[PDB]
């Protein structure tokens, strides 16, 4: 097959021989999970990552593809990316001009937090937990959004896991993020104080301690119906 062949060409030299493998190396990651598997010990992995490093505008738009397209396989298949050593090679490209690139530096990243707990780790050991916070009071609702994905991920694991999100400073960010006209925020950050609640009392009036109980207890009576229920359900967790 031309499995291992594609791989060989990711050796930069050829710019044109290089292009031409990754669009017909991410295609292929995007039809089953069985084929991300075979991408992995191919050989690409770390083959991929070092592209991230690269001026070229077209081999990182596609050299991102084909990563997140790996992301979203399985808890197992999303660990081999991270032995490769691709982790701080994406966070450095959130650090980028290009929108562009930058989507889909959070489509990867975000993406692998939504892993397990034994990932998150080593996740909130290194990654910029705070930094990730920042993002949230961000203009560009684009990557707000994917910001939240991102930290929530991180927050989807046990009681240790919780806790790390609150020290990070996410309370202010989401508390006073509940502040806002936008229907999206509006559930996007009520969607996040819940999941913090859902921990212990620690975790819990960590966030009310911020004030999200008024923004929650006017929500009560908004017209949305989503937004009511979950809002009733995040009010009694405080309590």
């Amino acid at each position: 097959p031309d499995l291992p062949k594609l791989v060989k060409l990711l050796k930069s030299s050829n710019e044109e021989i290089l292009l031409k493998a990754l669009r017909a190396l991410a295609e292929i990651a995007s039809g089953g999970n069985e084929q991300i598997q075979a991408v992995i010990d191919a050989g690409a992995l770390p083959a991929l990552v070092q592209l991230l490093s690269s001026p070229n505008e077209q081999i990182l738009q596609e050299a991102l593809w084909a990563l997140s397209n790996i992301a979203s396989g399985g808890n197992e298949q999303i660990q081999a990316v991270i032995d490769a050593g691709a982790l701080p090679a994406l966070v450095q490209l959130l650090s980028s001009p290009n929108e562009q690139i930058l989507q889909e530096a959070l489509w990867a990243l975000s993406n692998i937090a939504s892993g397990g707990n034994e990932q998150i780790q080593a996740v909130i050991d290194a990654g910029a937990l705070p930094a990730l916070v920042q993002l949230l009071s961000s203009p560009n609702e684009q990557i707000l959004q994917e910001a939240l994905w991102a930290l929530s991920n991180i927050a989807s694991g046990g009681n240790e896991q919780i806790q790390a999100v609150i020290d990070a400073g996410a309370l202010p960010a989401l508390v006073q993020l509940l502040s806002s006209p936008n229907e999206q925020i509006l559930q996007e950050a009520l969607w996040a104080l819940s999941n913090i609640a859902s921990g212990g009392n620690e975790q819990k009036q960590a966030v009310k301690e911020a004030g999200a109980l008024e923004k929650l207890e006017q929500l009560q009576s908004h017209e949305n119906e989503k937004i009511q229920k979950e809002a009733q359900e995040a009010l009694e967790k405080l309590q």
